[PDB]
């Protein structure tokens, strides 16, 4: 089992650059780094390539997010807007192996924000987000990649909510790459069972995310780590397992993931650093790895 | 300390009125039924003395929540709203006064549903919020009745998102029937500890809603009632205890709750009742009453 | 799944008769009522017979405890004894058939009280015990009885600690009327986890005991009563669910169970009844049946 | 807040000396190293000067246990075993003022095993160690140290089994360094919350003792060590925080401490350490200080 930290955890903005995170995050003690997608997308073929080099002197993996758009997701009623998101996978995925990537995570099947305002159409997304993901499946598997689905709270996600329903997704999909993703943060609010939802994954937990309910570091609250360890173990889980907090206000990060009020206790760089380096050493302990 | 429930937990539609549920609710044995303030606000006089006499033979009290809108609500930057807030309170109130109500809660300091797509002026939200709420604290005092602050998760209010931040804003109001309002729902999210919570609230805490983290009916989940009802009792908490089930889909409820699937197990309404006769004997045996 | 409740909650001594019980504990709403079985080896032939038809008329079953001396215990090393025991377990099944009586549990393996300032053989007693119990079961199979043995803290017994102690220990009797018997206020004190337990004992498990960690009525406490009944329902557990609070100081039954201090709140008759009667209610809500 | 370990973790003999543990404990990070009192009765004032020094040199502090015998006690009904409790109690803390310990804590109201089998007499127990320890405490005050009472387990003590209680005797000796003493093994039998036996502890928490339900090391169970940090901070603790775990069969600790079965995993020396400071480094971010 191996223990990452999504960089923007040190960030306000999802436009600073991940780079010199790769040195800083292998320092703390992190086996995984993972990264946002898009930034990748924009580097040229010979920056990825030094990316991919400092990743290795540093002893460090790599691990990215894929937020898909409004304008490119998969599972839109709109054709056009499909035919761009699987146009704008096959691009991700290609820059994405450049950099020795081979877990892919996040809402793949959807898109973010979504308006809520306007009607939902859950089974037409649901169908198109199936037909979507296997289409593209193929060619993450031929770059050896997992494509891992994450279930998300009712707040942010209006199809899949729920493991079991991850689950069903997942299998509906019917490809040997595509796997089920959860986070303790959404499990909070929608599952019945911490323990449950991780066994109901089971051979299909793909990706792991973790954070307190709060999304203050690991440790910090009540979460169930003990009954999220046995779990795990109980499915052999061998994964990863990345640490998303967001505790800064501010910023495009801030508004986004809704951080109205500081959860760091105003911390500086340096304790910034030491709550991770805590959270790390809390997981290990009582996660595994 | 009583119970109560949120009537529209049998509904699907906010526009389905109370009337017919003082009886049905009482005979299912709950001390109160919780009501919108806004149908309140279409009824006749003569409808309410029906409403209001009805409940005096089925022995059961009436307690409502109000849900201001974009267009009156306390806290916009714009003054011509914020005087349509205040008057809108003011005839809601005395309305309220009508059906011998003493305790109003709700986001009563803001509105929903709030545009997150747009920038948000916390501080100033938080500011104008107090003022408003101090302005109408009298006028609802002279009618004997309590202004409870609900705090709510981060989706939901960029405010309040704490017990801490709604005893803050409680004091910064100074006024003796202005109380703070927890929920277990919100409180899943936002709260480092339920029982923190509920004793920084302490003699300010003045209504409280519950509910399972997916909000189905207290008794079905893992939320720590045990340690909710000592807290509740550590403070003498002698107010109402309202749960506010949500479990199925469809209609403006559905959506606006954003409840996606069905957590009621496909029950009907024999089997709702029976849910809420259960949890309601759950809340008194393990919270009190 | 059915629910019982041990009946001397009620006393202050073992010796109180359970006769004028089985009513009671009908009328209370009870699915079962346990006993123990050195009492059914004092009453004739004429009172059984109107015990059985009591309880038959009452709708209620009965089941039973044994709690071997340590003159009678099949662990002895002293041949002597474990043959005392083998007659005195045959004479129990034997008059326990009388009642009706199906499942048999308790420290089978063993006997109680049992002096920890003398030496312990823990392989030995182990092994004595299989054969013991082995040695027995055709008996009381042939009486159409399951034998449930009972894993205990380690300040009762020194052999079987844990389910999976328990479970192994079953697995060498090899019988298909020998099962695992689980405790919540046993478990509390050994097990790394409570659903982990009851998922090990699985298939196996024959019998269960519930109350709080400091053996008040279920419903009363901390204990994680949602996660054990999830696991009841995993492993399809349809036995009984046997209550066994113990709050009442005073008499054998305080010195031996060593409630040195009032659990009840001081309660009379009607409370104690009332609170037997909301942890029914509170356990088929939660765990099932 | 400090943090410590009962160096007889390692061991399976309480005869094993703590000499080499002082720099083995401190070279693992602990603030502090608690000892068995009655060990420093048996050095020379040369050999403890040694030890006083051992521990400056290596910046740790030193804090002491102590379990009175049937033989020597302060509660006993014989007056002589009382006189001999006291010159016991008062030549000990001669000599533990001698090595710099200002913490002396355990069941010094009482004594250890406590025969059950035998009456007995917690009125009259509880009124002589009331009048037992306020007797030492100026003896004990005069030399810096705090007696700290600590509240047992049903099976260990009949006098003192919670918090309440604990409280209750040490208003009643009415001394400002008679303490009260909490371990969470003990708690998890006897409490009705963790973190309100805390509160009510509150002042009078003197000294604090860790382990699992089965006495692992700290972060290895369900424990619920966020709402003990969080309880322990509310009362503004800024004593000690020993952990006590026992995990290893045989010996006369072994058996003493009932541990019947290895819940050590087959640790050699290295991994018992790591456990150990894996432990520390959990309480340490988890508990605080």
């Amino acid at each position: 089992m191996k223990h990452g930290i999504y960089y923007s955890y040190w960030e306000h903005e999802w436009s600073a650059k991940f780079g010199p995170y790769i040195e800083k995050v292998a320092k703390l003690g992190f086996d995984i780094i993972e990264v946002a997608a898009h930034h990748i997308n924009e580097y040229s073929d010979a920056e990825l390539a030094t990316i991919r080099k400092s990743a290795k002197d540093n002893g460090i993996i790599l691990t990215a997010g894929i937020g898909p758009s409004k304008t490119k997701n998969l599972s839109s009623e709109d054709a056009a807007v499909r035919a761009a998101g699987k146009a704008f996978f096959e691009r991700t995925l290609s820059n994405v192996a450049k950099l020795d990537i081979h877990t892919i995570g996040g809402a793949l099947h959807s898109y973010w924000p979504i308006d809520y305002s306007q009607p939902v159409d859950k089974a037409g997304d649901y169908a198109r987000g199936v037909e979507g993901i296997n289409g593209i499946a193929d060619f993450a598997n031929d770059l050896g990649i997992n494509l891992c689905i994450e279930v998300l709270n009712r707040f942010e996600n209006h199809v899949l909510n729920t493991a079991a329903e991850g689950v069903a997704f997942v299998k509906d999909v019917g490809k040997n790459n595509v796997k089920v993703m959860l986070d303790t943060f959404h499990m909070n609010i929608e599952e019945d069972s911490f323990g449950d939802a991780i066994r109901t994954a089971g051979p299909l937990l793909g990706h792991f995310h973790t954070g307190e309910s709060n999304r203050r570091v690991p440790g910090k609250g009540r979460m169930p780590w003990h009954e999220i360890g046995l779990a795990l173990r109980d499915i052999n889980y061998t994964g990863a397992v990345i640490m998303e907090p967001f505790v800064k206000t501010g910023g495009t990060i801030g508004s986004d993931i809704k951080v109205w009020r500081d959860l760091s206790g105003g911390a500086d760089i340096a304790k910034m650093d030491e709550d991770a380096r805590n959270a790390l050493a809390f997981s290990r302990f009582v996660l595994g790895g």
